[PDB]
């Protein structure tokens, strides 16, 4: 996250971190959402890779004992059967983990909300983009969660010349642009938490940025409208 601030340790307490096992190490390469005990809500081009991925939930410092992290392997890996990795303009960048264990709820470990099926935000709606990516363009990530305030960017602006063009989609959410805040890599997967009705919901899977830079004015950071997903999600937990 870029041009973010450190997190209470706990505010999101579903947001998670997807690592790969690297070495006799682990490495954090994604954000995801935790949206079962057992499930996590990620993006599909954090798993592109044949890793061997584990979640870790109740996670704040990366770099540093918490006392409250959880580490659970990912037993299976459903990624929207649309997803096209040579295309993440295309959308469907979503991918449900189903975790080898269910993990315990606490107040640092809690389920996302999702929206509604069909939800839109309108244009400039207060989010929030949590994660442990990228603290600048071609930077390192973040060691403790970072967030920033991103407000929605809808569609028709989003979607317009001097912003994203066709790349954006209507299965898409975009948020921030103002060239000083965004996600950035690492990002990925991760939620975008959006106040709605007092309660914040999960609206967006962190997807991409610009291949110009993370925090590009007019180049907001894009992510997978949830909301378009929420039959998909439903029928994969229910089938495994
Ligand atoms: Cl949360």
């Amino acid at each position: 996250v870029v041009g973010g601030t450190e997190a209470q340790r706990n505010s999101w307490p579903s947001q998670i971190s997807l690592q790969y096992r690297s070495g006799s190490s682990w490495a954090h390469t994604c954000g995801g959402t935790l949206i079962r005990q057992n499930w996590v809500m990620t993006a599909a081009h954090c798993v592109d890779r044949e890793l061997t991925f584990r979640v870790v939930v109740g996670e704040h410092n990366l770099n540093q004992n918490d006392g409250t992290e959880q580490y659970v392997g990912v037993q299976k890996i459903v990624v929207h059967p649309y997803w096209n990795t040579d295309d993440v303009a295309a959308g469907y960048d979503i991918a449900l983990l189903r975790l080898a264990q269910s993990v315990t709820l606490n107040s640092y470990v809690q389920l996302g909300v999702l929206p509604r099926a069909g939800t839109i935000l309108a244009n400039n709606s207060p989010c929030y983009i949590t994660g442990w990516g990228l603290t600048r363009t071609n930077g390192q990530l973040a060691q403790t969660l970072q967030q920033a305030y991103l407000p929605t960017v809808d569609y028709a602006i989003c979607s317009s010349s001097s912003y994203w063009g066709s790349t954006v989609k209507n299965s898409m959410v975009c948020a921030g642009g103002d060239g000083v805040r965004s996600g950035c890599q690492g990002d990925s997967g991760g939620p975008l938490h959006c106040l709605v009705n007092g309660q914040y919901a999960v609206h967006g899977v962190t997807s991409f940025v610009s291949r110009l830079g993370c925090n590009v004015t007019r180049k907001p950071t894009v992510f997978t409208r949830v909301s378009a997903y929420i039959s998909w999600i439903n029928n994969v937990i229910a089938s495994n």
